[PDB]
C-alpha cells in the first residue's frame, strides 16, 4: 500500500527493494543512486553473489526499472534535496546511504516533498525504533526515525525477552560479524579506524560497535547496562552475538529455553527465532529473523551467569525490518 | 640436551620440530608418522603454507631424515607401542597424534622405552601444564603429561594475572578460532560433532571447548569458576580468546592494562605479550607468544565487569610451550 | 518411474537425492552410507551449506528416511555385495562413494539384487557417457556404466559444437576448480598427490585431471587431440573451462557465438547453456546446466586460435546429469 | 644505495618497492607522497603487513620525517602530482605507484617538481614498457617517463623469451590465475565500467580482461601480434600464476623445454625466471623475489608443438623487486 523511495541502491537499497517485491507489504516507485545508471541496476538487482539470482522479473524500460512489471522512476542525485521524492508518488524514502543518518542531513528528502524518512542505519539524535521491541511507541509526529542498526535488531529482541523474564544486571556483547562494503580486500587506508583497512579475507579485526548501547535507548531499562564489542571474520554474509549477562532472578538454562521459546511462537514470531538445531552460518543465508537463538550453543555458569547465542542474516534479517517497519508506519496513518 | 621423538608429524609435531631446531632447547631424533614416508616428511617439512619455507637443510640421507646436519630415525607404525623409541635414543616422546590423550593410551610409548611422554592436547587424566602458570608443579614422579590446548596456553596467564591482581569471581570466555586438520574443506561427515562437518571455509561453526574449565585445574582457585565456547571461522590460523569475567576488587582498565603490561616485561616475558597496537590476527602469524593481551580491544562496564581480548598463534606459541615445558622437565631430572 | 538406490550419501550422493525428488524423473528408494546414521541424514540432506536448505519436508519415521512424503530404505553396509538393493526394490544403483569405481568393484551392487550400476565418477574400465553427447551409445547390454565427471561433462558438449562446426586439431585445456572434499582444511597428508594435502583456504593447487583426455572416449573423433590440467582454488562450489585450442576451419568469434547458443536453444537444452551476461561463479550456483558458454569472457587471437571459457556448478549439474543418464537408461526398457 | 627516489602512492606496491630499496640496498628511498595515509599512519602501514609480516628493521615518526632503519624520508601530503616537492627532498627519480596517472601527460606532472626521470608501476597507453631481463638494455638517457610494465607481462615475458628463442612461438593465448587487489570489492558494490570487478572478491571467480599478453609483443617485438590472453581473478590475497598454451615452430620434447628454462634461470635470467621440479602450491611464492618461477611438474605438452606451461609469480613482491632493479640498472646509464 505505501508508496517508497530509496535512497542509495547498495547492500541496503537493493536488498529493501527486495523484500519489498518478496513481501509486497509495501509499493518501490523511485530509486536514487549518482554511481548506478539505469542498466548497471538492471544487473546489480538481478545477480547477487550471496542471495542468489531475485526471483521475478527485472528490466529497463522507457528509462524507468521494471521488477515484476512494476514501473519505479530513477534519480542520478548527488544532493537529497534535489531529489524530487513527490513528482514519483513517493510518501516514505528509506536513507540507505549511509552519509546522512543525522535529523537533519536525513531531513533534506522532506525538501522533494516526501512525507517521512527511514534512515538505514544508527543515528545520532532521529529516534530508534527496532520491531517487537519499541515499534509500538511510533505515532505520526515522527517524520525522521531510525531502524538502528543489524546488530542492535539481533540483540535487542533477546535482551527483551531475558530481561522481562530474569532481569539483566549486566551484559557485555560480543558480535562475529561477515565482512562488510567499508572493508578493503587487501592491506589499504582506513584513516580513522586503521584496523578495518586490513585485508578482510585473511584477518580476524576487532572492532568497535554501538550495538549493546543502543539496546539501552529502545529497552530505557537496560540504559548503561550494556556494551560490547565486534570481531569482523572472513566470511561473505550471517553474524552471530554472544551475549554474556549476569541475571537478578535464577534462571535455569531449560527456563532460558522455555521463555525463549514462548516469545518466537507468540509476540515475537517472525523477529525473534528459536532453534535446538546444530546450525553453522550458512543455515541463516535469507533468513528474515532479526534473531535466532540457538539453544545448543549457548553455556551457563550457573543460575546467575550465561552466554547466549543469537544468529543473524545481518543484510536480510534487517532489509525486511525496514519494510515490516514502513508497514507498521502506513498502518498507523 | 633431551632427546625428544615426535608420534605425529602434523601441525604440531612439524612445528615442535622447527622450534626445537630453532631453540636448540632440545634435539629431536626420531619421528613416527604411518602416513607420511621419509621423502614426504621431507616435502612437508621444508613447505609449509602458514610459516613459509624452513630456514635450514631437509633432506633424506641413508634413510634418516637430516634437518641442520642432524639425522633422524623415522618409524612407520600405527600402534604407539611398537614405536622403538629406546633404539633410537628418545627420552621423551611427543604425542602429536590427536588419537592417544589418555594415559592409558600415551602410555604405550612407554613400551617402546620412552621415559616420559607429553601429550600435546588436553588428557582426560594426565596432569596439564602450562608454562608460566603451573610448571613449577612437575615433578620427576610424573611419566605422562599434558601441555593442554592452545586454548588454555592462552587464556590461564592472563587468568593468572587477572586472579592474582584482582580475583575472578566467575568467567566465561569464546574463542575465535581459525580452522584445523579435524575441519572438513565441504559438508561431510562428523558424527559424533555435528557442527564440525560443515564446510569450514563457508562457516562460522560454534564448538564446545573444556578450556576455560581447565584453567581451574592449573590455577586450582580458579575450579568451577571459568567455563566457555568457541567459534570456528575461515582463517588458516591464528585465534582470540574474549574472556568476560566479573573481578572480586574492583580495577579501572587502565590498572588492568597496568598489571598486564608489568607481567609480560617480568616473570611472563614471551609467555604473556601486552600491545596497544591496532593489531589484527595476521599480525601474531608466526608469534611465540602463548597469549598477547590486546589493550585497545578490550571494553569495560565497570570497575567489575570486563571484556578482555587475548591473541595467540594457536600453531607455534603451543609448539613453543612444547619445547620450553621439556627442557624444564629435563632440567628437573 | 525407475527405482534407484544410492551407495554413498555424500556431495553427489545427497545431490543425486536432491536432484531425483526436485526432478521427479526417478524414485529414489533406498540409501547406504556407513558413515550416517538415519537421523543424521535428516540434518545432512536437510542443511546444505552451498545451495541452501532442502525445499521440502525430510523425517526419520519407522527407520526410514521420507523425503516429500516418500519413505526410503537405509542400510549401513561397508560392503556393498552385502546390500540388499533388491529386497528394498532399487533396480539402478548410484555408485557415488568414491571407492568403488572398477566394474569389479561396482559389480558388488548385482550381487544383492541391483540390476544396473551407475558409478559418479570416471571408470579405469566402466563404458563412460555424457548427456548430449554419446549418451545414444548406451544400450541395455550395459550393466555397469560411468557417467564420466563433472569436468568431462563441462568440456564435452561445448567441444561436440566446436569440434561439429570447425573441427578441432587440437585442444588444450584448464579447469579453474572448486575446492572439493578429498582436500584439506590446513597442510595434511595426501598420499601419492603431495600437492593437494596442501591447506585449501591458503592455496591455488595445480593438479592433473584425464577429463580432457576422456573427451577423446566421448568423441572418438578427438581422441588423442586434447588433454589439460586443473588449478584448485577457495570457492566451495562453481568451476569453469579454459579451452584452447587450433580449429580446423575459420571461426570468426561471433560464428562461435552464434553455432553455440543454437545448440543451447535446440538439441542440447539443459545440458549447454550460452550467457552474454557479465557472470561471476556465484551466478551459477544450483545451476543444472553441464556447461554454460561465457561469450564475453573468451578471446580469439586469430580465425583458427580461440580461448573459450564454460562455467559449470560442479555438483548440481553433474548431479543433475546421473538423474537424467538413469531416466534415459529407464527409457531403453 | 646511489639514485635517490620518491614515491608516489605509498600502496602494495609503494610500500613493498620501499621494502625492496631497504632490503637490496640498490636505491635510497628519500621522499614519499600519499595525501590518504599521514605519518603516523604510514608508521604503522609500513610497519605490519597482512600478506608479508612485520617489517624486519626499525620505523617510527619523528621531526615530522619517516625514519626507517634510521633513514630519514620526507613526507608530502598531496592530491596533484605537479605540486610535490620532490627536487626539494632530494628525489630523483620517482615511482608512480597510485594507479591514476599512468600516461607520459599525467606521470610527468613529477617533473614539475623538480623530479628527473619516472618511473610508472603499471602498463602506460603511451610510455615505453620495460621488463628487466627481457628489453631494460633498450632502456636509453633520453627516456624520462618509462613503465614497468605489469605483474603479469613480468611473469610471461622472460618465459616467451626463453620458449621463443629456443623453438620459435607461432602464436599463444595465456590465462592468468590472479590474487585478488586493492582495485576489487569485499561484497558486491559499484565498478560501473567493469560490472564483474565489482562483484564480491571473496566469493566469486571473476573473469577478466587484461594486456598484458598484447604487451609481450611490445618488449619482444618478434612476438609482436602473436599472443593474447584473460584473467580469473580468485579468492586469494596474493600470488598468481600464468598458463600459456603456445604452438611452436621447431619440435620441442618438454624434457628440452625443461632444460632450456632451468639452464636460462641459472645463467642469464638468474634471479628473474626462476625453475623448480618440486610439488609446489601458491603458498610457496609468497614474498619469492623472481618475476616467473617455471613448475615444470604443473605443465603438460598434448605433442612436440604444442604445450601447456606453467610459471608462478608473487605480483606483489616479484614485481616491486623488479621496479628497483630497473630504477638501480637507470642511474648505471646515467
Ligand atoms: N550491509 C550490512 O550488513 C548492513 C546492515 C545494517 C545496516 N547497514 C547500513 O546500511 C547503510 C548502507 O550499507 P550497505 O552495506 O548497503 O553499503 P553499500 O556500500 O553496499 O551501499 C551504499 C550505496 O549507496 C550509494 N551511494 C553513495 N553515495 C550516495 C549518494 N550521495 N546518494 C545516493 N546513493 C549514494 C553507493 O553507490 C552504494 O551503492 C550503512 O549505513 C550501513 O551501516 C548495513
Ligand atoms: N593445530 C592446532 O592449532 C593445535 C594446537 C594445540 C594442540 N593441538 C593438538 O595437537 C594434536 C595434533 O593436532 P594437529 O593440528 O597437528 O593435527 P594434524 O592432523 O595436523 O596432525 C596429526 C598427525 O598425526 C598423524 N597420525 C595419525 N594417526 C597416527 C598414528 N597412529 N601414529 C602416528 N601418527 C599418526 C597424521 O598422519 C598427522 O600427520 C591434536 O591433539 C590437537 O588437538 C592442535
Ligand atoms: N563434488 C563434485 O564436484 C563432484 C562432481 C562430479 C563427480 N564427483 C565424484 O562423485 C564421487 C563422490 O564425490 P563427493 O564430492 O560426493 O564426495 P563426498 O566425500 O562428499 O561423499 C562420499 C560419501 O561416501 C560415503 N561412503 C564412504 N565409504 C562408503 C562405503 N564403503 N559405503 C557407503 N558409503 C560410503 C561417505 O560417508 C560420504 O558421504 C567421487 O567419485 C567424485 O570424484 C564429484
Ligand atoms: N598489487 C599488485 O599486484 C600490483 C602489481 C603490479 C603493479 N601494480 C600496479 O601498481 C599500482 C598500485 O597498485 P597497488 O596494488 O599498490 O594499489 P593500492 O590501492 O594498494 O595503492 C595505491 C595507493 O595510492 C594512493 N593514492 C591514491 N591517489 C593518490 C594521489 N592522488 N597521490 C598519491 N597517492 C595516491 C592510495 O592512497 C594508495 O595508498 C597500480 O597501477 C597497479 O595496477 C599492482
Ligand atoms: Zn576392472
Ligand atoms: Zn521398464
Amino acid at each position: 500500500k505505501v508508496k517508497v523511495g530509496v535512497n542509495g541502491f547498495g547492500r541496503i537499497g537493493r536488498l529493501v527493494t527486495r523484500a519489498a517485491f518478496n513481501s509486497g507489504k509495501v509499493d518501490i516507485v523511485a530509486i536514487n543512486d549518482p554511481f548506478i545508471d539505469l542498466n548497471y541496476m538492471v544487473y546489480m538487482f538481478q545477480y547477487d553473489s550471496t542471495h542468489g539470482k531475485f526471483h521475478g522479473t527485472v528490466k529497463a524500460e522507457n528509462g524507468k526499472l521494471v521488477i515484476n512489471g512494476n514501473p519505479i522512476t530513477i534519480f542520478q542525485e548527488r544532493d537529497p534535496s534535489k531529489i524530487k521524492w513527490g513528482d514519483a508518488g513517493a510518501e516514505y524514502v528509506v536513507e540507505s546511504t549511509g552519509v546522512f543518518t543525522t535529523m537533519e542531513k536525513a531531513g533534506a528528502h522532506l525538501q522533494g516533498g516526501a512525507k517521512r524518512v527511514i534512515i538505514s542505519a544508527p543515528s545520532a539524535d532521529a529516534p530508534m525504533f527496532v520491531m517487537g521491541v519499541n515499534h509500538e511507541k511510533y505515532d505520526n509526529s515522527l517524520k525522521i526515525i531510525s531502524n538502528a542498526s543489524c546488530t542492535t535488531n539481533c540483540l535487542a529482541p533477546l535482551a527483551k525477552v531475558i530481561h522481562d523474564n530474569f532481569g539483566i544486571v549486566e551484559g557485555l556483547m560480543t558480535t562475529v560479524h561477515a565482512i562488510t562494503a567499508t572493508q578493503k580486500t587487501v592491506d589499504g587506508p582506513s584513516g580513522k579506524l586503521w584496523r578495518d583497512g586490513r585485508g578482510a579475507l585473511q584477518n580476524i579485526i576487532p572492532a568497535s560497535t554501538g550495538a549493546a548501547k543502543a539496546v539501552g535507548k529502545v529497552i530505557p531499562e537496560l540504559n548503561g547496562k550494556l556494551t560490547g564489542m565486534a570481531f569482523r571474520v572472513p566470511t561473505a554474509n550471517v553474524s552471530v552475538v554472544d551475549l554474556t549477562c549476569r541475571l537478578e532472578k535464577p534462571a535455569k538454562y531449560d527456563d532460558i529455553k522455555k521463555v525463549v521459546k514462548q516469545a518466537s511462537e507468540g509476540p515475537l514470531k517472525g523477529i525473534l527465532g528459536y532453534t535446538e538445531h546444530q546450525v553453522v552460518s550458512s543455515d541463516f543465508n535469507s533468513d528474515t529473523h532479526s534473531s535466532t537463538f540457538d539453544a545448543g550453543a549457548g553455556i551457563a555458569l550457573n543460575d546467575h551467569f550465561v552466554k547466549l547465542i543469537s544468529w543473524y542474516d545481518n543484510e536480510f534479517g534487517y532489509s525486511n525490518r525496514v519494510v515490516d517497519l514502513m508497514a507498521h508506519m502506513a498502518s498507523k496513518e
